[PDB]
């Protein structure tokens, strides 16, 4: 169908584009634009990136007037999928910007990784619960998200401290991880994921 990839936020978003592009390839009838304002009408698969602060990413999502936009997909059934800053930005708040309110569309909080030797930087595996490939991608973060058990898609350890690398409720998926960055076994990733919101 439709997929959208906001286009705001913090980074710079056409690695991911890119990839998306490139893994919507075997399949057809799949359109890709770029999300800077509500003007525009529901996607099939919503995509909010970032890499940034927890801060920033929810301030270039009000200032664009995006926030009621991903709400409105979520209560619509869509998919929508955070990636990197972006997962984060699905809970409701984090300790890298106090106050400051995630879209708080996955219950649960965003706090600081344990390890003395921050950011988080590298590849590690991320062990999924199902329908993903297990393997490893590539991680650049600071924080990790907290959330129940019910919601944890996938895991992955640094530094003795094992975090959720993915999470998952309903039609919204989160990744801490680049896909676009992950190779094979992120276009794989990228794939099953249109793959999933192709069907339903």
């Amino acid at each position: 169908m439709r997929i959208g990839i906001i286009s705001v936020g913090p980074g710079n978003i056409m690695n991911l584009y890119r990839g998306v592009k490139r893994a919507s390839e075997n399949f057809e009838d799949v359109s890709i634009e770029l999300v800077e304002s509500p003007r525009n009408d529901l996607y099939d698969l919503l995509f909010i990136p970032g890499v940034g602060h927890f801060g920033e990413g929810m301030r270039r999502l009000r200032e664009n007037d995006l926030i009621d936009f991903v709400r409105k997909h979520v209560e619509d059934e869509r998919y929508v999928v955070g990636v990197c800053l972006g997962m984060q930005l699905l809970f409701e708040e984090s300790e890298e910007a106090p106050g400051v309110k995630g879209l708080s569309l996955i219950e649960g909080n965003v706090v600081k990784l344990r390890s003395r030797r921050l950011p988080h930087m590298g590849w590690n595996e991320v062990i999924f619960k199902d329908t993903f490939p297990n393997g490893y991608y590539y991680f650049v973060h600071t924080y990790r998200a907290v959330c129940e058990e019910e919601h944890v898609l996938g895991t992955t350890e640094y530094d003795g401290e094992i975090f959720p690398s993915a999470v998952r409720k309903g039609r919204i998926l989160g990744f801490q991880f680049h896909p676009e960055k992950s190779s094979k076994i992120g276009r794989k990733l990228l794939e099953k994921v249109i793959e999933c919101s192709l069907s339903r």
